């Protein structure tokens, strides 16, 4: 539960800061989040160059875009990660079908293999 709520209280500041106008937003965590958010903008690196910032911004992004519900949802990210979430979840799907449609026998052969 603790590290679900450290979770929580993130998402909660990027919620804010994805949606925040105020130059002078006197929130720290806010201020901290829109300068992680601007590195992302510009990085070179990204995940795959090993940028440990955008790990974490996109970590945190991703634990957002798992129940968020808005479609036009300002968080950094998320419209691309819901996007990639909607796809492996196609995948599963998929791959799931051809495994109830393989039938009864083939089924009773794994559940006891
Ligand atoms: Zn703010
Ligand atoms: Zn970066
Ligand atoms: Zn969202």
């Amino acid at each position: 539960d603790s590290r679900r709520l450290s979770i929580q209280r993130a998402i909660q500041s990027l919620v804010h800061a994805a949606q925040c106008r105020n130059a002078n937003c006197s929130l720290p965590s806010c201020q901290k989040m829109k300068r992680v958010v601007q590195h992302t903008k510009g990085c070179k690196r990204k995940t795959n160059g090993g940028c440990p910032i955008c790990k974490q911004l996109i970590a945190l992004a991703a634990y957002h875009a798992k129940h968020c519900q808005e479609n036009k949802c300002p968080v950094p990210f998320c419209l691309n990660i819901k996007q990639k979430l909607r796809q492996q979840q196609l995948e599963a799907s998929i791959d799931l079908s051809a495994y109830i449609e393989s039938g009864e026998e083939q089924l009773l052969s794994d559940l006891f293999a």
